């Protein structure tokens, strides 16, 4: 129930951040209206399935319901339907739940994978946007695949927990995902505020572990996606928990990232690079921060002196995102936002679209345009 001390850096020059232009309502519009379109393009193409994880020379391919990567689509078609209403998004977002809720019952290629990031903007976002039960049945259903049961993305996983608590009243949602919040903070954040690897190996026999994927350069690197899944996980645990410690491990991790931020304030893949180093970006990364960023500011204590300077962090990341990342080309299978990287050392989706980097910049988006309700 303490969260260790980590190293918190100064924000470094904050007049690159304090110096830029807020995004406006017609800026951050006609991002929507155009990432809207490249979405009911793609609903043709996808029909009632789905996009691989990331792009193949920045055209998804067509699969089935079962990668890890699934919700973020549907995620995608709620959150454009909470822009316009249409109901024929909710109509076949809504099939998606459908699937889910089979894939859920069967058991389908579950894996390792994070329950949070395939039943949260898929079921619980529909529960969420008109309260239908076979979207909430399938949630329950996935917490409690999750509860039988150390990475730092389970800290968006154990939102899933946190919901569960709220709908059924029983505690032992609730205790998992505290305890699991603190296993993570300790364990998978470095002292310098660095988010760090998992376990790659058994520990009794030092076996490499099945279906676990080498994220980030090396040991001694800082993965730049693994850092916004702490950036925006810690908010959404504060949430839930109201530890003021989380406050300050929040701004250890976000001010490690925008202090590893190159000229245009975009991640490179790992955050050991910047402006120079020939690596790509990874968009998703950044994308991840943003709405990390949007989450915390709302209950950041105005006499905090870097609040400010968050707040125009986040427009300029997202400034640079629509400006100079999202997607320009309205074609069948375009992303929305391009040079993401999925595995760098695996030679997946390097310098591809990604969907849930298409999902959190939809995402952060919409919780700049409008008083958004969480799915998470």
């Amino acid at each position: 129930m303490k969260i260790k001390p980590v190293k918190v850096e100064s924000i470094e020059n904050p007049k690159r951040f304090l110096n830029s232009r807020l995004l406006t309502k017609i800026e951050v519009e006609e991002a929507i209206e155009k990432a809207l379109k490249q979405l009911y393009i793609n609903i043709d193409y996808f029909g009632e399935e789905y996009p691989t994880p990331a792009t193949f020379n920045n055209i998804y391919k067509v699969m089935d319901n079962t990668e890890w990567t699934n919700g973020f689509w549907t995620g995608c078609l709620w959150l454009a339907y909470e822009y316009n209403q249409d109901k024929k998004l909710k109509n076949i977002a809504h099939k998606n739940v459908l699937s889910f809720l089979n894939r859920i019952n069967n058991r389908i290629a579950l894996d390792h994978h994070n329950l949070g990031f395939l039943y949260t903007p898929s079921c619980t976002a529909e529960y969420r946007i008109n309260g239908d039960v076979k979207a909430l049945e399938a949630t329950i259903k996935a917490a409690d695949k999750l509860m039988e049961r150390l990475i730092i993305d389970c800290l968006l996983n154990i939102q899933l927990l946190f919901f569960a608590y709220e709908q059924t009243g029983d505690e032992k949602y609730r205790q998992v995902a505290v305890n699991h919040f603190y296993a993570s903070a300790n364990n998978v954040v470095r002292d310098d505020s660095s988010a760090f690897h998992t376990f790659y190996f058994d520990p009794e026999t030092g076996e490499p572990l099945k279906g676990v994927t080498r994220q980030g350069y090396s040991d001694e690197s800082s993965w730049a996606r693994g850092q916004a899944w702490g950036i925006y996980g810690i908010p959404l645990s504060y949430r839930k928990m109201k530890d003021y410690q989380q406050i300050i491990l929040f701004k250890g991790m976000t001010n490690y990232f925008l202090n590893r931020l190159p000229e245009d304030k975009v991640s490179y893949w790992d955050l050991i690079f910047t402006d120079g180093s020939g690596q790509p970006r990874d968009t998703s990364a950044t994308a991840t921060a943003v709405c990390g960023i949007h989450e915390m500011l709302k209950y950041l204590p105005e006499v905090d002196p870097d609040k400010e300077t968050y707040k125009y962090a986040m427009h300029t990341m997202l400034r640079s995102l629509i400006e100079q990342y999202s997607n320009n080309e309205l074609i069948a299978g375009r992303p929305l936002l391009l040079h993401g990287v999925y595995s760098w050392h695996s030679g997946s989706g390097v310098d591809e679209g990604n969907i849930w980097g298409d999902y959190y910049y939809l995402e952060a988006l919409i919780r700049f345009y409008k008083d958004w309700e969480l799915y998470w």
